[PDB]
């Protein structure tokens, strides 16, 4: 369950398609916990394409429901990212994921 909470401004018409590489200033956040990831610190804003299962499934479907300039707020259920496995040392199992995501794409 991907539940978008959008900070408004953008265009609402430039939508990502298959095989299009998009650039995201994402920000990881744990519910009732601290940060666990940030693309703003490295200043390397994570060039990735659409449709190759590189990212987790909760992060993947949230980007297709956005547009250029927009600023959503992901809330990932544990079943789509790590809730059975748990990323060892960084993401414990049965974890609810929060992401501040800005979509500033190209292509």
């Amino acid at each position: 369950g991907v539940e978008i909470e959008t900070i408004s401004p953008g265009d609402g018409r430039t939508f990502p398609k298959k095989g299009q590489t998009c650039v995201v200033h994402y920000t990881g956040m744990l519910q009732n916990g601290k940060k666990f990831d940030s693309s703003r610190d490295r200043n390397k804003p994570f060039k990735f394409r659409i449709g190759k299962q590189e990212v987790i499934k909760g992060f993947e479907e949230g980007a297709a429901q956005m547009s250029l300039g927009q600023r959503a707020k992901l809330t990932c259920t544990p079943d789509v990212a790590y809730g059975a496995t748990g990323h060892p040392g960084v993401i414990p199992p049965n974890a609810t994921l929060i992401f501040d995501v800005e979509l500033l794409n190209l292509e």
